């Protein structure tokens, strides 16, 4: 029941695809497993590069297809070598680049925590078993990830479990448990750019929205409101175009509704102030001095968005 | 004849293409059919991975080409294996990723019901027949599909029918009926994001449009109208850019015309109010008090849009 | 001088590319031609699927390369089979998906008439001749093409002509005429979506533009004009972003200039009204009552855009 | 020292990539060169299609690799044939589609002159020499290029030169001259669409900008200015989004700055008019009658942009 | 311990991908290494083109797989030849196009200094050693790079170092040092287009923002502010859409915050001017004459953004 040692060097993780829940991984994979000893030229181990490998299989060299359970489409394989040893053991080494899939919650958008994952498992073997898994990452955190998009927290999570697959296990009675290496890296989104360039501007916009109450007239107040309305729609548009498209509301996306909200609530007061009066036309004395009472009400409702 | 058993494990459905009427499906396919018994090493069934399979065909191993009738372009095949059994039976197992086509009506956009479908059929065989079809999906609904885009309703629809193909059936008299497995999964779009972030803001915009009638002057009313106009045009643009492009009007797209409508009707009234008078310049008393009569008229017309 | 029968099943026409003048076609092609009789296993015709076909050629099986003259780049071939008959005749069957090119005039944009075309011709043979061509489409019109983008008018146009190629016809004296099947289907664009959601809103915008003359002041008129100006620029952008990019002006594109025009003509009038006076400041009495004279002038010039 | 005749049929030039300085070319290439006579079946020349060609090379048929020096990435080769003649001569014929590179100055954008270029050269041969080059283009100009994007001026420019490659010419002393066919077609951009739909609207915008001086007040002038400001930014965005992205300023891009300019110069005057006075508040009499002095000043500076 | 000479011809560097930190490089690679002498036809060196090379490997011709350590995904290889010499030495020559990765700091965006790099290293060999590296670039700077995007500063940096790889060096005790050629060219972004068409317009916008203080009223000042607000949001959008997307703030991106700032600071002043009074309503005399005190304060804070 073959023992297989696996090592995965991760070179670069890039291009998140928020809608598809998808990321790209470039790196090498290495499998080691000891076979029947053989004679090599010299006694030095034998090297078999790329195209040559497939020919060695046509002569009965077994090389297991190791599948990336969670890759979306067969990955781009760059170079591959076999290292055949005189004492039997064999090393398969190949570089890959593949688009991998995992579940990703983006609802806390500018302040994400995500988990990038690889799942390796032999494509047709249940008593060939993944001996031990080792993943080599060569980075540093908190660090250069002001230049880089993501903040890794954890380093090394491994598994190597056994997967059941209870469907048509009578195709082969008593044996359908496959050996699955699971590799998972934890990361945090860098919430600088989105605060410094999206969160902040929007707040100023919502803030300046409230300054509508310090207009003297009523016509001034109500008309200016419509320009504030336009300003949010504009800023909603600006937000939407640049930010990652999703099927749920982000934090930013909520704040944008909060904008749409405060402004439309203003409209109501501004008008109800005019027509809650003792005569025909008296702006209600205290009410249009919600000047420093809208900011508080918004900020009060903006601390229950948090919990 | 030949009886062929088929099993389809569905791993992921993603990336709908509204314009092309197209979706992406990643999963495995398994075919099983019993052939002439053979001698395998040991008596254990024989495994043939990838490249090696094509070599076994050059020696007369028949392996039927199974086509995805409704795939748009040949799909990306990841790994494939044969399981040759000593008692004859043979198992073909391969992972696929393909862009599939089906008829898709998107006119009720934020509230979709769709039917994602696979059609499998042998490419050159009419008395080789699909024994039984089984589809293995491992998800759950209503559930995580707040994080996920779609709500699956039904589970398992299968068919396995016979297709006629009456065109040049004299090429082979009396026999042109092909065995077609049909798999179809029903799903609903998650109308959360689009209401909370598109439907709602637009309504607030259309609502605030009506507040034009609570402006005192006429110059105020008519001028402000044009800013509302801009506001919709802006919001139409924002809508268009982010939402899926189509060749028909969505529900949202209608509401956007309702905006364009209410605003241009306002302009007419606002102007007709001014010059339907007893003197030269008397704004018609009751009419500019369609303040709470446009909302009713719009909401009345917005309850016949439903039926 | 070989006779070749051809049949083309068209499965889907999708993804027009206005700029490249390009469309995608998925379907099957079938070629039939009678050769020297042979012994088949049994007397049943022999089936040769995909990879195996190329092996049969290495043994002297001639299979002519049929080129798609008007495909842009080698197409995606899905599955291919040979049907070798004991009485000699041979059937080549393969599914294709390819991006095809044809001349396409889009100047009458939302009201297009287009002609989608396939051109087949052997790549190196002049006395091998296309016997007869048959095209199988299974759709219906006027019908589902409210859900579908295009209205097919004609059904079936075929040709099968002879092409000259007078360039280096001394490379082979007296024989350079190639047999070319030409298939062309006529279709009309579905002018619903673009009217109900683009043409109409623009008209309402342009109409409301004229309501500038019903502003009492002159400052009101001239200032409001600039908001109308902005309104068009906004709507031009909205138009441009969503509509298919082209190297000529569409019908919609003309209407957008008419906006830019009337508004700038308004500016001129609005200002010329002010300073064509008997005193220093008398708005010219009749002129700013081009209220229901601009609409007429615009509509008159919009009936010579048609002829 | 082999003489090679080449002919290049050009089918379509499309999809310019302004940023990458890149265009797509679909067409056929044919190479002819006389070799040692051979026996063909019959005495008719022998045809070798596609896959069969590579097999004929495995038996010592020499077919020179002809490289497209200026293709960006190996091109899509569709079909290839050999025509082996009994008297020796051999014809290589293949269809290609490739993305080609050349230097492209787009600074005079809507009024471009460009030169689309092919460079062919053997990949490993210096005394195999390109006998003569012939290029077959089948179009017409000035003509259909209102429907088409470009105006070809010249027809056929050819070269066929000798390239030195003085770097490691001691790898092979005295002989490093490669034979390079160079083909270049001159073309002009069709400056209709960009004038009728971009240049013109912007001028109207800039023109109407000057009508700010015909506003009576000062508050009217300065406030309206900011709306003009907004109008240009709007039009700049619309411009930028639709027009080809570049690393330099186009003509349009300059005109867009001219808008930004006149409007900000207006602001200065409008304000300087107010406070260059004899009392506290007297708008300077002659200056705000730069009404027909800004258009002149702009038009004067717009005649030195030309030379 | 094989000595290998390498030469790298760089044909084109294009298509920077700011987000992925990635650029495209088209060029040729040449490897030379002296092997066991052999008999060639004639005594002229032997040429082996493309497909033929792989056949020569099946007969024991060793040709080392040279990997591009920093290429993202296996690169597009166009043409490859071997030049086998009678005296043993062998030349591998092939054209490549690949997307290469390197660390790229874009925080000083319109004024970048970047370093485009190739890292070559054998895929499975430690005592086969890269003798010397030579890179051939044929361009010129400062020059055509007004038409071109980038300014190369340095010419030629080479290395050829030894890499440790201390992980599973017991897989082969005492020998895990690989020979790595490193090539790096230094380049600067062309800060013309981004100043003349983005930086400049924005300054005029921020400048004209300050002219809000020269409005006579308070209602005039506060209302106009909101139009300025809209103006920036518009210009941020225009910027964001066209400029390269990043996960940090560019210089331009900061200037956009400065706009958002000055305008929101204006609003406070404008309002605090109104309500810092001796009576109920006296605009504070000196304060709304921060007319030429906001420009100084902004420029003062705009000289500490630099250091
Ligand atoms: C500051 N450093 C964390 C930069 C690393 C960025 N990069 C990355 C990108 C997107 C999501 C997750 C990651 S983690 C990671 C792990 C290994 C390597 Cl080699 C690269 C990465
Ligand atoms: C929330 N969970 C129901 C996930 C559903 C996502 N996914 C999907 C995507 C777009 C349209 C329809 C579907 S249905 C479906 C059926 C089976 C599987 Cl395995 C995945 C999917
Ligand atoms: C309901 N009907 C409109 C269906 C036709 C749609 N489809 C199509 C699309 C774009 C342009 C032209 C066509 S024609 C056509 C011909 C054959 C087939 Cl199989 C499909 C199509
Ligand atoms: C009006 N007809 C000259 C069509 C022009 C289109 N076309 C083209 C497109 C972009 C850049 C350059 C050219 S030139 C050219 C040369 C040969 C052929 Cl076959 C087509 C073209
Ligand atoms: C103006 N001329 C220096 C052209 C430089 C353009 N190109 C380039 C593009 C983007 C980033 C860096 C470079 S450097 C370079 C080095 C060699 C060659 Cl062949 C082309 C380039």
């Amino acid at each position: 029941p073959v023992d297989v040692s696996v090592s995965i060097f991760i070179n670069k993780i890039y291009g998140v695809n928020t809608l598809e829940q998808t990321y790209k991984v470039d790196g090498y994979i290495v499998a080691q497993w000891t076979g029947k000893p053989r004679k090599t030229p010299g006694d030095k181990p034998l090297i078999v590069e790329n195209t040559q490998i497939e020919r060695w299989i046509n002569n009965g060299l077994w090389v297991p297809a190791l599948e990336f359970i969670n890759v979306v489409g067969s990955p781009d394989t760059g170079n591959k070598r076999l290292m055949l040893f005189p004492d039997g053991r064999v090393i398969y080494n190949a570089r890959f680049l593949g688009s991998f899939s995992n579940d990703m919650d983006f609802r806390l958008f500018p302040f994400d925590r995500q988990q990038f994952v690889l799942e390796l498992e032999p494509f047709s073997y249940n008593n060939q078993q993944l001996r031990f898994s080792d993943i080599q990452v060569y980075t540093e955190n908190i660090d250069n990830e002001e230049i880089d998009e993501w903040w890794i927290r954890g380093k090394a999570s491994t598994h190597i479990s056994d997967i059941r697959y209870d469907h048509l296990s009578s195709v082969q009675p008593n044996q359908n448990e496959f050996s699955r290496i699971t590799v998972r890296i934890d990361a945090v989104r860098n919430p600088s750019y989105y605060l410094w360039s999206f969160i902040l501007p929007l707040g100023l916009i919502i803030a300046a929205s409230w300054s509508v109450f310090w207009l003297e007239s009523f016509s001034e107040r109500l008309q200016t409101s419509f320009t504030l309305m336009l300003t949010v729609v504009a800023y909603a548009f600006y937000t939407s175009n640049i930010l990652p498209r999703l099927p749920y509301t982000t934090v930013i996306d909520q704040m944008i509704i909060a904008g749409y909200g405060s402004i439309f609530a203003a409209i109501l007061l501004i008008i109800f102030a005019h027509h809650r009066q003792a005569n025909g036309v008296e702006d209600d004395l205290l009410i249009q001095r919600c000047r420093l009472a809208f900011p508080l009400g918004f900020l009060a409702i903006g601390c229950v968005l948090v919990i």
